[PDB]
């Protein structure tokens, strides 16, 4: 198979008060090798942090003597789009310091391997298709209402799309929510599919750094 | 996931007694901005630090205290005081303080005037009256008058839940011992004037 430029390296530990478990995004083989460290290493900083913060209020519970179960923190990486010109990807930053659940919140990273570059929503499409993706997404919610909360619509109309987390797929953009903004904790994270032909006609920035093959 | 953070540290010797709480935004994809903005924080927070040194170098052991109070964080936003604690043993001590109301989403430091209407100025003077009535105790009689002549718009102010929150200094409304009156006009009372 073809020389991989995307690899994640997973490592956990233990102990009586916290487990640790990782899962490192790591950039190797890039054309531009500064943009792959700064990368790496940023990324790498933010997980350091995540899991030095979930030890340390393990440690304070711990030694003020509160802690009843051992607590945890789970960084996994969730690829949506592996090519050759480009990456999509998600890292989820689990931790549960107590609770009948834990909390998730997490990133995405859709990086433009042509150029070597990050993109952010607005990178790629235009403001004026706004209008016509919260249509989507709320003729999508209304589909199965059932599952979201009532006023889930109200948000969607009340939402920046351009600054929500999102990834990138051959079929479409995916735009993502965490849990109790749109539906209850147990509906799981919303994730909203955008058929690109839908929105094809407001980008400003390719669509080739998808297809793999021009022939 | 955090985006800022406050550095503590602190120097202590005869002359001089230092203590130093930072502000710092951090993982900003507005790299300028994010060092630019700490620069400058740091830059007064050095000058002041520096000037109470200068002063010491004595009846007894001059201060300085710098503290960081945030009052919301939550990214796309955040809102903080920085406190400026000085001494030289004139039996009190004097604090001025700035805030900081930052619109992380489009990197801007947010003024007053670059967030309400000069139209809430009287609904928020009543509501601060208001408050002062139920306390009358704590500040000076001529208070109510001066927050009457007062210029909203011009003062130190931080944001959180429940609303806008105006603040004052020591001896403008009150005797020191009152401490700095802050006054939270809760947001429903002036989202109209947004």
């Amino acid at each position: 198979l073809r020389m991989k430029v995307f690899e994640i390296v997973k490592s956990s530990t233990e102990n009586e008060i916290v487990r640790i478990h990782v899962e490192l995004p790591r950039l190797k083989y890039l054309k531009d090798s500064n943009f792959e460290e700064k990368f790496n290493s940023e990324v790498e900083e933010k997980i350091k942090k995540f899991v030095n913060e979930v030890k340390g209020i393990a440690q304070e519970d711990h030694d003020k003597d509160v802690q009843h179960t051992p607590y945890e923190a789970y960084v996994s990486v969730d690829v949506r789009y592996e090519g050759k010109d480009f990456l999509s990807f998600v890292v989820y930053y689990y931790q549960f310091t107590g609770g009948a659940h834990g909390i998730t919140f997490f990133e995405t990273y859709n990086i433009d391997l042509k150029n070597s570059k990050v993109l952010k929503l607005y990178d790629i499409i235009k403001e004026e298709a706004e209008d016509t993706i919260k249509s989507n997404i709320l003729k999508q919610i209304e589909q199965n209402n059932t599952d979201f909360f009532p006023d889930a619509p109200m948000n969607i109309l009340k939402d920046d799309i351009f600054s929500r987390e999102f990834t990138i797929s051959k079929d479409g953009l995916i735009i993502m929510y965490p849990h109790y903004d749109l539906a209850p904790y147990a509906s799981g994270m919303p994730e909203f599919v955008i058929p690109w032909n839908v929105i094809e006609k407001f980008l400003k920035y390719d669509i080739l750094s998808l297809l793999k093959e021009g022939h």
